Formats: C-alpha cells, structure tokens, sequence
C-alpha cells in the first residue's frame, strides 16, 4: 500500500487490459492542487490510433477509472453473457464480493453496476463499481470504481426493527416478489439507511423496491429494464 513510481502504474495498466505490448503509453501525474494522488495515462494503438484513458492511485497502484474511447459497430454477443464477461473479469482482477445491480444495452455496449456484498449478504448500494463491455467482443471498454474504492468503510450495520415479513406487507398488493435482501441505500436526503430490498414484477415490468427496515415506509423504487 505504498506509492508507486510511473514504471509501476505502467505495469498494472497492461494486466488490467490485457495490453500485448505495442502500445505506447502517455502517462502524466497529479499536480500539488490535485485532490487526489493519480496517474493518468493515455494508452494508444499503433494500428488504429484508438486512446484509451486510465487512472490509478499513486498510492498503492488501484485501478481507479478506465475508458477505451472507441464505438462499437457490430453486436455479437447477448447482453446474458457480457453479463457474464463482466462478472468473471471483476473476480479475475480481485474485485471479489461485487454482486450485479444494474444491466442496459446501450449503443451496442452492455452497462453494468454492480455493488458490494457485505460477509452477511447485506448489499452496500453506495459502493458501487461500473462496467461498460463491448457486445462485439465482450471486451472491457470502460471501468469505474471510484465509488467502491473511496465511499468504502467498515461499517456497523444496526439491527432492523421490523422483521422481513412485516417489510414486505408493506409492498403494494399487486407487487408478485421474487427476492428480498437486506441493504443499504441512501434515502433522498444522501444518507445511509438500512433496508429490506425486493426484487419484484408489477403487471410484467421488473421493480426494485426498499422498505425503510426501522419504519416500513418506502425509501425508494425502481425500474429495472429487460
């Protein structure tokens, strides 16, 4: 967990992406008015010029931001197994106790979220890593875990006070659940509360639902896509 020299964020950036090794890289430091300690680097092809930007802390070589800047003209694959892809490229790469929260197809890109898992299951919404995966290929084009890196900390999760049969009476009568969690979430004000999440179709759209587990009242709904 120490700093690193430029030759080391190098290294750590061709593992990351899978680099052959013809690829030049333009790397550059935070200055002394930076907030953060980062290097960042600008990857090119030789034979397409396609840049490709990617940040890592100074400190301790985390692969913090990556974003390969190039469009996508051919889908391939299914937006099921760029799931997949992503999933397995996340354990692959020691980002372990991630579980998916959100999927969309966008401009033949597969756009993922996922969130930390705590050692009970508790799922902590706001540490969060996003992935964007080329359905032509199922490539990595585009990385983030800024939120999973720096909003982390050991938390101490209370106990709810209601139980998860009562929670979920809270639901609308029409809701037919499918999966109840518990989690943290911010409620609309950015602060942290503890939650019963749901997982849920009303009328054939896929909903996510929390229920406030101290008070059963809503804290938020969402919208899942398919």
């Amino acid at each position: 967990g120490r700093e690193v020299s430029e030759d080391v964020a190098k290294q750590v950036a061709r593992s990351f992406l899978n680099l052959k090794g013809n690829e030049q890289i333009h790397i550059v430091k935070s200055g002394k008015d930076a907030d953060y300690e980062v290097y960042s680097l600008t990857i090119t092809d030789p034979k397409t010029n396609q840049e490709t930007y990617m940040d890592i802390t100074q400190k301790g070589g985390y692969p913090l931001w990556v974003l390969e800047d190039r469009d996508i003209k051919k889908q391939n694959i299914s937006l099921n197994d760029a799931m997949n892809k992503a999933t397995k490229f996340l354990k692959d790469h020691r980002f372990e106790s991630l579980v998916m929260a959100e999927s969309a197809q966008y401009d033949n890109m597969g756009v993922f979220t996922f969130v930390e898992q705590t050692e009970s299951g508790v799922r902590i919404y706001p540490d969060s890593v996003k992935m964007k995966m080329s359905l032509e290929d199922g490539s990595v084009i585009g990385f983030s875990a800024k939120d999973f890196l720096l909003k982390h900390r050991t938390r101490d999760i209370p106990k709810p006070k209601i139980s998860k049969e009562q929670a979920k009476t809270k639901l609308n009568s029409n809701v037919k659940v499918m999966e109840e969690r518990l989690a943290i979430i911010t409620n609309d004000l950015n602060e942290e509360v503890l939650c019963y999440e749901f997982l849920g179709t009303i009328k054939n759209d896929t909903y996510r639902i929390f229920i406030n587990a101290d008070t059963g009242f809503e804290e938020k709904v969402e919208k899942l896509q398919n």
